[PDB]
DNA sequence: CACGTG
DNA sequence: CACGTG
């Protein structure tokens, strides 16, 4: 229940309840947070390293939760 | 653009054949290596410098 | 314009 | 690992 935890568990409940295959990019997740996306790609790619999500690169990649 | 000129001055201050990195100018400088980059490639896009290497890229002024 | 970078 | 980016 650390505050980096709480800012992961955000953004993990952003994209949960976003849909099955559905993605969305670090500037909106951003956006909706109201967080740089500096810190919020900074988790993303975190999480992408720890298997939970998967980016999906492009310009600008897409992210979603993993498998 | 001060900040601009500083740097611009400073790297005229250098030796005949010798390129440095934003890196050092960086450290060189005591400014973010941000800022210095941001300086950099607009001189070089304006033909006051020159870039060179990939990893990191050289800077020294243009011929 | 991708950029997360410690 | 370059990264300059608003």
């Amino acid at each position: 229940l650390s505050i980096y935890q709480d800012q992961e568990q955000r953004i993990l409940k952003f994209l949960e309840e976003l849909g099955e295959g559905k993605a969305t990019t670090a500037h909106d997740l951003s956006g909706k947070l109201g967080t740089p996306k500096k810190e919020i790609n900074r988790v993303l790619y975190s999480l992408a390293k720890k298997g939970k999500l998967q980016k999906e690169a492009g310009t600008p990649p897409l992210w979603k939760i993993a498998v």
